[PDB]
């Protein structure tokens, strides 16, 4: 599109197609990104783990395939962890291994088994464990009614409280996760299932459980920590189809006991294009952040991009905090972004009235725009991004129903998939000072919209013309006082 819609500051594969991220781990000063990669660049292509690294979660260096499809077992999704005590025996005392657990998908038979890979050069190169699979279809069969066709996406971590490795495995349409323990990362023992039917407040509509992650999260603040299970069900999300949710609960080394969920707070995205989220493990406590990323492409082969498909969301923190009085999962872009952004326009304490159009001089396809404002009762504030003569993507705040919306009806090319347009919505309230806050990351083919403290998030692909590079800020049905507007251009170095 002149440039094949390449994002300028989000990760995309150097070539070809990406699905969800895999094996997210920090190793020394290096953030490692792996992902489901399809170098054949058609729907029948074999999957392998692709690989990129960065020191700042933004400037990614492309690396060779980390874990190859071979013999023909494809390298499906999984996770990574450090084995400092060499419990696997795959490294040594001077050189403990980093480990990755992944589903082996045997193309011809469709079996799904669990496999191990290890690195003794701090993540640069990975070797598949000779004894793969580490969990066979036969070992899965008592727990997977398909006999080993529906057991996948292993999340593995070391559980200090019990001294065991834990594996959380997803079972798709069986609508459960299974929990397994190991002393050595290789020999596993099933302990429990987390169903579906055990989670109070979880709709029966939420089916096809995939891509688990699990970690302890501070609950604030209040010195309390909780266990969190994050996953990507295939159905039930606010925008329809796959989406990402998070559940809090307790964990004893053997079973996760879910707290009740509330549907109005459990989903981590209200847009179409945020699926298969994982978090970075091994982050030093001095940093202490829980940082997540997902793939943005809910449309399979349909996006109008030729030399690549699939992009990573911009990394964002996941936290639990009160927003006023209610506990929410809140998400915000990582602060590293502020180092590659520069203000093109700032407003402070500016009144906007119907008929006025602000931000009219801005031109940019890569923007980070913040708007914080006090709306009149019954007003609607509209921020049009990627605006041209006949195109725009409109972010609206409707005061009367406390709703943040992202409208792609006129975004540009919405012909490529039936779900490419329409309007997505999230609940967003004024805070206790009357302030409404909205932030939008704009890139060549995406918007990521964060409401409030990040309790509302809508992430979506858009395909505007390159010339649709304007902004328009307008209000109807009343006035608003814009406490602050900051339009920043974003550029990698």
């Amino acid at each position: 599109q002149s440039n094949d819609y390449r994002p300028s500051y989000h990760f995309t594969p150097d070539q070809y197609w990406m699905n969800e991220p895999n094996g997210l781990i920090k190793i020394g000063s290096t953030w490692h990104l792996f992902f489901q990669h399809n170098p054949t660049a058609n729907v029948w292509g074999n999957i392998c783990w692709g690989h990129a690294t960065s020191t700042d979660l933004m400037h990614w260096a492309h690396k060779p395939t980390a874990i190859a499809d071979e013999n023909g077992v494809e390298a499906f999704t999984g996770t990574a962890y450090y084995d400092p005590n060499n419990t696997s025996g795959l490294g040594d005392s001077a050189n403990p291994p980093y480990l990755a657990w992944f589903t082996g998908y045997t193309t011809s038979s469709q079996t799904q088994d669990q496999r191990l890979a290890f690195s003794v050069d701090n993540g640069a190169t990975w070797t598949k464990f000779q004894g793969n699979p580490i969990i066979s279809t036969s070992q899965e069969a008592p727990h997977d009614i398909t006999g080993g066709l529906e057991s996948r996406d292993p999340k593995v971590f070391f559980h200090r409280q019990s001294g065991n490795w834990i594996m959380v495995l997803a079972h798709g349409g069986q609508d459960k996760l299974s929990f397994w323990t190991s002393a050595d990362t290789i020999n596993w023992t099933w302990q429990s299932d987390l169903k579906s039917t055990s989670i109070n407040g979880l709709s029966s509509d939420i089916t096809g459980w995939e891509v688990p992650d699990m970690f302890e999260l501070p609950v604030e603040g209040t010195e309390e920590t909780t266990w969190v299970v994050m996953m990507t069900p295939a159905e039930g999300s606010p925008a329809g189809g796959n989406g990402v949710l998070a559940i809090t609960g307790s964990f004893d080394g053997k079973s996760f006991t879910a707290d009740p969920v509330d549907a109005s707070t459990m989903w981590l995205d209200n847009g179409r294009d945020f699926d298969g989220a994982l978090s970075w493990v091994n982050v030093p406590a001095s940093d202490g952040r829980r940082i997540i990323a997902a793939v943005m492409n809910s449309y399979g082969s349909n996006p109008p991009t030729t030399t690549w498909k699939g992009m990573l969301s911009f990394p964002r923190t996941l936290s639990l905090k009160k927003v006023g009085t209610q506990q929410h999962f809140v998400q915000q872009p990582i602060t590293e972004l502020d180092t590659i952004s520069t203000s093109l326009q700032i407003l402070a304490n500016q009144t906007i009235t119907p008929g006025q159009t602000l931000l009219s001089s801005i031109r940019g396809t890569a923007l980070d725009v913040r708007v914080a404002f006090y709306p009149d009762a019954g007003s609607v504030l509209s921020l049009a991004v990627r605006k041209g003569a006949s195109e725009q993507t409109v972010i609206k705040y409707t005061q009367s129903d406390a709703t943040l919306s992202v409208d792609r009806t006129e975004s540009g090319d919405i012909s490529y998939d039936p779900a490419a347009g329409g309007v997505h919505t999230a609940k967003l309230e004024e805070d206790g000072t009357g302030l409404v806050s909205i932030r939008v990351l704009v890139d060549t083919c995406s918007v990521e919209v964060f409401g409030g403290q990040g309790e509302a998030v809508i992430s979506d692909l858009i395909f505007p013309s390159d010339s649709s590079d304007g902004l328009a800020l307008e209000v109807t049905g009343g006035n608003a006082v814009l406490q602050s507007v900051d339009v920043r251009s974003v550029s990698l170095e």
